[PDB]
RNA sequence: CCCCCCCCCCCCCCCCCCCCCCCCCCCCCCCCCCCCCCCCCCCCCC
């Protein structure tokens, strides 16, 4: 029962409200408790509170006097209770309340008029209940009230009388989702007298009660309308007329196996700005079918379309000029789709679009010919993504015509190719470009020539081929900041690899074979691939089989942080390495064969971290190779993890794992 | 040049014979040297010489004086020497000599008489010569020569008097290899007193040359006749005809490209007893092509067939009853074939095989079903070769018809399937079965059930399944000697495993992961698959992934000799372990984590050894951990190799590589 | 001036074997989360 600005006493199985608490505590939480009761002469010790989060309990009923201890109270938080009796002196005395959550109450009915005379509740929440109407009162009260929820109820009707307590009242949320009801009553929202959000999830309208409802939320101010789950299967161009005459501008269609959409289906709706379409079941879609939408801003069609199936090959058709009138669309997420492919005019007339997402969008896109993208020639493309489209080769002027493309996402893909470098024309400001997860590919001495102000390249688990020729490709992206070369098995990396690259920061290097490029006893020397970078920041080096250090790699580090050397091979270190790195910050040496630390090596190393990984060491605990490292260990500030149960030594046996 | 008993001087670039060895020395070598003659008179000192190996050397002539210093020598050596002359006084008064090699000597003729004189020569030497004529004499001499030499010549003509001084000699072998005989003189042959084996590999006879040929080796004694590489590429009826009054027994038709046989053609030979066929290109068998061979007892057919080709797929094709004429057949090395198949009726006859080797004989032989063998019901095999086969599957009752089966090989198939138990039925007296190098075998508990006789199991990268079964399937092979279960990745083991087989001695373990079945942790604690077997003599269990040592596995194996446990991970271990080893020999402890050894562990291991193998470990230079090793390796006999390469010390790092 | 016979030394190519490092896939576990189901005990409501 740990308290000391808020009190919490979740999972501790109360009977009874503690006694002895600070009077001044403003939040009382007592979930998950079994508290048969509630008396309120145990509430004289609290009278500052401000929330009262007592919900999952077995509160039989309450009194009155609760309200007399809490005058200044807040929150009254009373989700899954057995509260099954409503009366006007229940919330009478509570005046002050802004917050009221009966979910899960089990309530039968209202009876006459429990909420009427109190006035600066906002939000009002009735889900989970048994109540069969809406009827909350029968004069006009809660004038402040804006949200109202009344999901998971058993109500089958909504009669006009029965809002005509909130007849001036604003609502910004009216939630009634999995109630089944079967009929409207003409002027029930009319009597609402600002209706602005409405929420239907989970309810089986269909077709022609849609269209009831929609001829009665005509002359509203409404929003918002989630029909999400309503098993609509098919909508036409009067499915939505009633919509007209408001300013409707999100819309909500998920989960309601929308199987075809009529022409001019959504021709009622010129303010519409948010419309969702995630998982449905759509076979075709027309090219007028979107007609009308020439407003919306933000488009989600995440699994919109139909699986294929070998019985039918019913593959998902989008015509031609479909996106046309979609002017000032700025957001098009189009994941997890079963479209064969892109045509030649797909996306013409998108002339605001900043963002197109295909991830997974098509089940066979094997090659990205250069007449792929030129119904995106006007637009202005920011961000691509192109992740899981099993694409298998990229041919010359495949982005040539996004002009002004940021960022390219070609991850989790099948490319199997040698990257040419005509790939890249024409995008003068590009700046990011991923390519993790790919076949294999096989860079040559200009791939990367034609774009200058490239910024990342993600090459994780792409196994590079030809990386290690003597012009490097690397080279002409004058401002790159963020490199991955991880997963890939490089075995040769040439001196002159990374020179001129002066703001590069990040680059991972982890899981290759770096082996020989190190030891002394290669040919030539050991490889000197670090050598420019004045700015690098975070080195990732682990499980690289590195067995010695030539001791001038890290020397033009000056503001390197984050190092790391796990599930490496090291065994002993030449001293003064880490000498320029004046601030590092994170350094990692797990799972090494290290069995000596000392300070002529590791010193400025340890000059002023944040966090030590050494945790798989076999160390020698010998007063010349632990000594020391025990010494700064002692008194020590850096967040160093698993101190005292993997740091063990190896030999000699006395030791034989006594940190 | 060293010499104790016998004397060598090869690949030290002699220029003149040393004149300071011991007198009695028996043996002179002097081969890759650069005497340009060799005089006599230094050879005043060695009086007591038998053998004259002076070979590889550029000598000019000789003179009759070394016989003199020389009067016991046996054996003169001259090969690839620059005696272009020889007369009767060059040999003349060496009388003793048994012994005489003319090799590559590019002697052009032979004068008057060089040979007469003497008469103890068993075997003659004139190989790589440049003789045109076998003309070495006008009388008979040689009376006790035995063995002829003259490949490599320009021999043009064998005429009948040219044999004449052999009138009166027997001739083991005559050896005319490689000389371009083009014609064959009547009675040449009958020249000869007694002529045993001929020679005439890469001589380009032919089918009518050789038909003379026959005619003219009538009625004579040979045994031996060599026509390898011949260029013969059709036999007949009448090839051999008069080989019919001789008593040949060994004729070789090996790399003569010999396309086709005809019907009857080896009717000639009731007496042959070998008859070699290795790398032929026989296309197509007939039935009575073999007949008349009814006393030939071993026959090698490696490569005799033509091979695939996908131009016309002319597989070799072997008639039914093809082997019935060779009633006392004992051997049929029958490999490296591409015969589509076997037949139903193939093997009938043959009621005294006693080997049959099939490695790589058929392209495609996938199943085997029960009536493969049908064929050998009477034939009394004892050894079967099935390498290299690809065969797929094996069904119930496929070697049911070997009844005295012994040794059964089927090492490197694509047998994937499950041993129902029911494959080796029938097999009453089997000894061996290997099944290495298969794809995957998944035993049942009474695999090996029904051949309890059984004594070998070769099992490496077979990669078996369900080896953990409650009852153990090798439990029935009541003589169990051999057992190789290296490769495999077994997992699991019960401790019933490997009772009752009390005289099991080798067992190979190498390679697998059985690192979970040792470690105390395991549940129901480390499995002792290794008690009962009182006569192991040879165990393999390295690379095991093994951490730690149950005390009491090696309790039982009172008798063992060779242990192997390389490329482990152990580290430390517990002592008196090896206690019941009083005998062991063959220590192999390489690439592990041991970093201490000392005396109450490995001290009755290290009792009487012969080979101890522990190249690869990270050892601790400490008085505690290796003072007892290296005083145990200062006075030592067992042979340890590469002790003074490999076996340094990993910490501390002031001994770090010191022996 | 030509053709051959060597001895010695230095390179190139192919094949085989062995060793080290690493990647990918798979197997045997062990651990931590997410979801579902079943069972036991206790406290209440209708």
């Amino acid at each position: 029962t740990v308290s000391h600005e808020v009190a919490d006493c979740s999972h501790l199985k109360l009977t009874q409200v503690p006694d002895d608490l600070p009077t001044n505590i403003t939040v009382l939480n007592l979930t998950h408790n079994q508290l048969r009761r509630l008396p309120a002469a145990n509430f004289t010790r609290y009278s500052q509170l401000t929330s009262l989060d007592v919900g999952f309990n077995t509160i039989s009923k309450l009194e009155p006097e609760l309200c007399q201890k809490l005058p200044m109270l807040k929150v009254l938080n009373l989700q899954h209770n057995e509260l099954s009796q409503l009366s006007d002196d229940t919330f009478a005395f509570c005046t002050n309340l802004t917050e009221l959550h009966l979910m899960s109450n089990s309530i039968q009915k209202i009876d006459n008029n429990p909420f009427v005379d109190q006035k600066n509740l906002i939000t009002l929440d009735l889900s989970h209940n048994g109540l069969s109407s809406t009827k909350l009162g029968t004069q006009v009260q809660l004038e402040n009230l804006q949200e109202l929820l009344l999901s998971n109820n058993k109500i089958q009707a909504l009669k006009s009388e029965e809002l005509d307590i909130f007849a001036n009242s604003s609502l910004k949320k009216l939630e009634l989702s999995s109630n089944q009801i079967k009929e409207f009553s003409p002027g029930c929202f009319h009597a609402i007298g600002r209706l602005f959000g409405l929420f239907l999830n989970n309810v089986q309208l269909g077709p022609s009660l849609t269209e009831k409802l929609c001829l009665e939320l005509a002359n509203t101010s409404i929003r918002n309308l989630s029909l999400s789950n309503s098993q609509l299967s098919t909508t036409s161009n009067t499915t939505f007329l009633g919509l007209k005459w408001t300013n409707l501008t999100m819309l909500d269609l998920s989960y309601n196996n929308l199987n075809v959409v009529g022409n001019d289906s959504f021709a009622w709706l010129p303010q519409l700005e948010y419309f969702f379409l995630e998982y449905n079941n759509i076979q075709h879609l027309f090219s007028h079918s979107l007609h009308g939408l020439f407003n919306v801003r933000y488009l989600n069609l995440k699994r919109s379309f139909t699986k294929q199936s070998i019985s039918l090959a019913s593959l998902p058709k989008i015509d031609d000029f479909s996106f046309q009138w979609l002017k000032c669309l700025e957001h098009l997420n189009m994941e997890d789709n079963d479209i064969p492919g892109i045509k030649s005019n797909m996306f013409t007339g998108l002339i605001n679009l900043k963002y197109l997402s295909l991830s997974n969008s098509f089940t066979s896109l094997r090659t990205l010919t250069n007449e792929t993208f030129v119904s995106l020639a006007h637009s202005p493309l920011h961000i691509l993504n192109l992740t899981k489209n099993k694409i298998s080769k990229i041919e010359s002027d495949a982005f040539s015509w996004l002009g002004h493309l940021e960022v390219l996402d070609l991850g989790l893909n099948e490319i199997g190719q040698e990257l040419t470098g005509q790939e890249w024309r024409g995008l003068e400001n590009i700046f990011e470009i991923y390519l993790s997860y790919n076949k294999y590919l096989q860079l040559t001495r200009n791939s990367f020539a034609l774009v200058p102000s490239l910024q990342r390249l993600m090459l994780r688990r792409v196994a590079l081929k030809n990386v290690d020729s003597s012009p490097s490709p690397f080279q002409p992206l004058r401002n790159l900041t963020i490199l991955d070369l991880s997963n890939n098995n490089i075995a040769n990396i040439n001196d002159d690899m990374l020179e001129g690259l002066e703001k590069l920061e990040i680059l991972d290097l982890q899981h290759n074979n770096l082996a020989r490029l190190w030891k002394h006893a290669n040919p030539g020397g050991p490889i000197y691939f670090l050598k420019g970078l004045s700015h690098l920041h975070i080195l990732n080096l682990e499980s690289n089989g590195f067995d010695e250090i030539p001791v001038e790699v890290f020397k033009d580090l000056f503001e390197l942080k984050i190092i790391d050397l796990g599930l490496n091979n090291l065994n002993t270190l030449p001293a003064s390495v880490f000498n320029n790195q004046v601030s590092l910050k994170s350094l990692n040496l797990q799972k090494n064969l290290i069995t000596s630390v000392e300070k002529k090596v590791f010193g400025p190393a340890f000059r002023n971290l944040t966090e030590l990984d050494m945790r798989f060491n076999p160390f020698d605990c010998t007063c010349e190779s632990i000594a020391w490292f025990v010494n700064w260990i002692n008194e020590t500030h850096t967040n160093i993890p698993e101190l005292s149960s993997h740091y063990l030594c190896n030999t000699p046996p006395h030791y034989h794992g006594f940190p």
